[PDB]
């Protein structure tokens, strides 16, 4: 119940917006499971949009464990949630799916920008450090790209051309 | 809604059993996972439980994800639920969580032997050859090796001495 | 005319205030492209300051590349203007070149911090996080760096001794 | 003021025509600095063409270098001028970006042309070999590589056709 | 007297705070100099405290001559205090030099965040990256280890148990 | 209190002389910390001279450290005592600086000097041979090295020639 013996200049409020900003990344990991294998289905058969998002699925459970190692270097304690199943929809097509993405890492980077905001409230200069060093950029990238990936797809005539996804398969995701 | 091109012989009772067996596996990777933060915690910091328990974390996702390859393999549907959060309880020591992982993987294999039950009453060869293959032994072992840990920690005075549980940490887990 | 796909917590002011910063580093790679070919006259003839002042026009390039990749990976879009020539003067001595190019990113520096408050004013912490990362400590340590060299041709009896910006030619930029 | 020891044959127009000649390769080089950010946009997103267009950039400031060593080769003094933002227009297209470049470097051959028609007025052999080994089928190469690909790109259906640009930016320069 | 030609957004506040934090980091590197040497006594006799201390005071001693760089890059003046005989008390144990080790690095720590309260009162960016980049998280590692380092003594009966400090001599610090 | 196990004779007045010996070293080590950055500030800017004193700071801090494993060797109890800042006074050149270091070294040989009488009148052959191999030639040395350097300075015409220091920085230091 007593204090951490490690724990210094570490608010309640900033131990809790981690604790969600956990349960957050591990949603994202799932997202990304799921959209890998609707590209894995038989009547979908794109193999490189199958294994993109599913290094999108990896990538995303390391941010989560680094946000539990965080929490215990602080001192402040792991509150698990339920992983909420994924919501977007049913996928439809290589360019429905990169949307979605693009959707959630927009999501992922506001809650990054609110927890940057509360520990900048609470002048906690090393989780604001924290979350700039491992986190901000990182999202900034992963935006660009899939804004990148949905300009292509969408030029090449996608999702009606069959062959768009197809050729943007194995050029770019190959 | 129509017939998969690729299904065969594929029950609709063995494709959802084998859509709870996917959640089961990606409950038992959230199990470990919370595990092995536990023991990371500045308050408990056994680093080598730590890592034994993130390992177990990472197979039992590749055990999720070789589960939603069969499902396409087969002309199944993947359909995902929530990822509960972990039951077990408070941590508390090495040994306690030892324990909590023994049940959780004789629960794991008590689904298994259901789930071949299943197939068999189908007659399904190629479940049955699947679940023997690549799930019955790996459960044996992982339970075998899991009741020597429990053992060994009992008898070395776990979980009242802190020094038997420092050792163990050392020479069967480092 | 309508937003960018990725743009998010990107201000318009910040959007202009890079398009500036860029110019600026243009200008500053064309300052020290002059200085660099003035030491390279037949009646100068100081091939070593010739080269560091080329390496510095290089390296300013490279500043404001860096800053048009950022311009597009937040969403914005690169406006470019003229790039002025040179202000500083005939560059007379090899001392001379190393004030203004002390002066130049002294007032590089200004710009940087300037756009550091904006950032902050407008909560924005991956633009912030950007400039202390790539543009803050580089301009410290070119400052620093200058102002060594300057120290040195001035106790070294330039810009009378044509010998003190020989020696310093061969010793220090050699 | 009085003359340079080592100028020998080199009328002061020559002198004059270098120093334009230094502004258009500056010119040349931010032409394609920005047009090679364009296709960075994430609405555009075509990085072969990103690429190619940077290339192109370095290799024209790498021209404007050779002829400021040239001019204190010679004797002359180097005389800068602001360096124009690019005209062309808004570049729309990968085929109209294409158009605008073989009409820069038509204007850049015609600009070498009128140099070395000089050069021969005022019987200087050294500039004539200087603009014919450097300078003269460097932009032959130049133009006939921008025709091909203007030829291509018109060919495949571009600008219409976004597949078009895309397979392009793969298979001619990926 | 008068301005270091290089000084730039440097309050004279800021200079003053960076001076008392040199002196804090050789007073913790005098600390663990002190605490190594115990360890190294005929009637104490553990190598791996004495080597783990002396490789934490060297670390120290870095520390500072990291600050006496900052403090000339940014043309402030370096002045120098006594360095304090260290205070904590006669070492007893292993636990109480861990535990003498975590109040001085919790200590060194509430410097750094108030170091890093005037920096950004000054709004001094530059100052601001330096403490964050080299300090807060190198910090936060150091005492998140020793609270490990502690726990683990005190779960294996320390500083009773002389077999608990040797074993952990031997398997931790080893 | 009782007498140290392996004490044999190790008279107590040796004991304490060896500990003030150690406070002479780690104050050795500080000046030349203090001498090495007066030599990075950016208005004296010799990096030779810089990286010299901290080298020699390095070498001082090892001679402390072996008379503490000397002290627990012997059975004495390690006594630490407040290090001085630096006296020798404002820096003022690189002869200053290195005729305050020939000072420096001449009053350290002269307590080790005394050191040896005492072991002397004590008849501690092995504190005697200690001395001798660890400690005297290397004063010798070190006061014939820094002799060696003064007289290059002078006769080069240091300080008034910053010339003179600036080349001895390159030819003797570098
Ligand atoms: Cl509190
Ligand atoms: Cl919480
Ligand atoms: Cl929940
Ligand atoms: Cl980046
Ligand atoms: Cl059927
Ligand atoms: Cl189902
Ligand atoms: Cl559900
Ligand atoms: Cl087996
Ligand atoms: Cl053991
Ligand atoms: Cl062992
Ligand atoms: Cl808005
Ligand atoms: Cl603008
Ligand atoms: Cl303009
Ligand atoms: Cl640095
Ligand atoms: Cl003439
Ligand atoms: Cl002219
Ligand atoms: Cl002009
Ligand atoms: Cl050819
Ligand atoms: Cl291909
Ligand atoms: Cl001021
Ligand atoms: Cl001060
Ligand atoms: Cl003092
Ligand atoms: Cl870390
Ligand atoms: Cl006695
Ligand atoms: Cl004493
Ligand atoms: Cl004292
Ligand atoms: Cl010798
Ligand atoms: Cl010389
Ligand atoms: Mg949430
Ligand atoms: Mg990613
Ligand atoms: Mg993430
Ligand atoms: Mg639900
Ligand atoms: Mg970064
Ligand atoms: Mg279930
Ligand atoms: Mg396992
Ligand atoms: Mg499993
Ligand atoms: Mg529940
Ligand atoms: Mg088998
Ligand atoms: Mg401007
Ligand atoms: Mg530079
Ligand atoms: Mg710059
Ligand atoms: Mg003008
Ligand atoms: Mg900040
Ligand atoms: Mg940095
Ligand atoms: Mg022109
Ligand atoms: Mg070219
Ligand atoms: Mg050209
Ligand atoms: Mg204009
Ligand atoms: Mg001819
Ligand atoms: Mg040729
Ligand atoms: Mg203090
Ligand atoms: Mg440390
Ligand atoms: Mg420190
Ligand atoms: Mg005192
Ligand atoms: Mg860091
Ligand atoms: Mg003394
Ligand atoms: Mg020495
Ligand atoms: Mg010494
Ligand atoms: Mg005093
Ligand atoms: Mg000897």
């Amino acid at each position: 119940a007593s204090t951490s013996q490690v724990r210094q200049n570490y608010h309640q409020d900033s131990e809790a917006a981690i604790n969600r900003q956990i349960n957050l990344e591990l949603y994202a990991s799932y997202v990304y499971l799921s959209m890998s294998y609707y590209f894995d289905r038989d009547d979908v058969a794109l193999k490189n949009f199958a294994k993109y998002f599913l290094h999108q699925s990896h990538e995303e459970r390391e941010h989560a464990e680094k946000l539990m190692k965080l929490q215990n270097q602080r001192g402040g304690r792991i509150f698990l949630q339920d992983i909420k199943k994924p919501d977007c929809d049913d996928w439809e097509s290589g360019l429905n799916a990169m949307e979605c993405a693009l959707h959630l890492e927009k999501n992922v980077n506001q809650s990054l920008l609110e927890l940057h905001k509360l520990a900048t409230d609470k002048n906690d200069p090393h989780l604001c450090d924290f979350i700039e060093t491992h986190y901000l950029n990182e999202q900034v990238k992963a935006i660009k790209e899939l804004g990148d990936h949905v300009t292509n797809l969408r030029k090449m005539g996608a999702p009606e051309s069959g062959l768009a996804e197809y050729l943007f398969d194995k050029h770019t995701l190959g």
